[PDB]
């Protein structure tokens, strides 16, 4: 983790991942992303899409094409073109202390 | 956390609540046990069986009566009786680092 | 694979994982049961119900009890008691030869 | 098939069929591919795309062009113009055996 580095919340379902499937983010995990760290294909990461709002999904290439893909199925990929960058890489995600107490 | 206290990665998907739910351990995560912290109700728990097996559950009471809770609804509820011993509380979990690449 | 392996054909969709989960076996799969192959938990195999219907799932136990798991989460868990019997363990899955012609 | 065949992995979920669709190869299977095997419309096989990286989809003609079409409906058709090159037809596909225990 670079000095970089920094945590987010993660808020939403759209990366909470089928019943029996992983990796899996429910609304509430936290996420460290670090934006001195490259993400490949296969990673997870923070994107910034065209409106300027950071996304958090998996980046995936298929047939030459990018993707900012979701763990939940019910919503939808979106194409990682010119308008889309990548923000940093998750490289680290857990809940918070206070969820034990 | 004492230096007692382990990880223990979780497996299945009895602790995996639905999706929404606040929290959920699904099948993958590492949860950190410490023998050394007492469980009081509505603490997640590692309990130890009849069977030498072990069970990741949420402590709770009813009836005077100590029970072990699974966040997946269609796992059932174990009376954590005499033959049932608890063996630490559960105080963090995270993804494995090998979840990000 | 033991004298005693045989090949069944996978039927309907109660082990077909959502998309993004592995494994998977959508309808139409083979897949080679060995009665002399131990099912441990965590293990797939073929099971014998109260109706003495073969049934293909995932044997799982938690908390103590033997449950018979799909892998489609659309579809619910079997308990496994004294009713129902493991017939082989399921050890090879392939799609049939036809399929790519 | 011939002696230049090779087993690779399936990677993602572009080649997932819907639940109840005939064939279907999720992530995490193995594909057996034959370069000296012909592909026909209709096969499915490996192709060699401008990024010197790989898709696996099903070859199919329209208008008098090739394309690359993928099993699952989320993910986009490819046209298999200059720059694209078959690399062999996928003749079988199985689970790897560790999937089994």
């Amino acid at each position: 983790a670079s000095a970089s580095a920094f945590w987010l919340e993660v808020e939403g379902n759209s990366m909470t991942a089928p019943t029996g499937s992983k990796p899996s983010f429910p609304d509430g995990m936290l996420i460290l992303v670090d934006p001195e760290q490259a993400v490949e294909p296969g990673d997870f990461c923070i994107a910034r899409l065209g409106g300027d709002e950071f996304t958090f999904k998996k980046l995936i290439r298929d047939s030459g094409q990018v993707f900012l893909q979701p763990l939940n199925p019910q919503y939808p990929m979106i194409p990682c073109n010119e308008s889309c960058s990548v923000v940093g890489k998750v490289i680290a995600s857990q809940w918070p202390e206070e969820t034990f107490g």
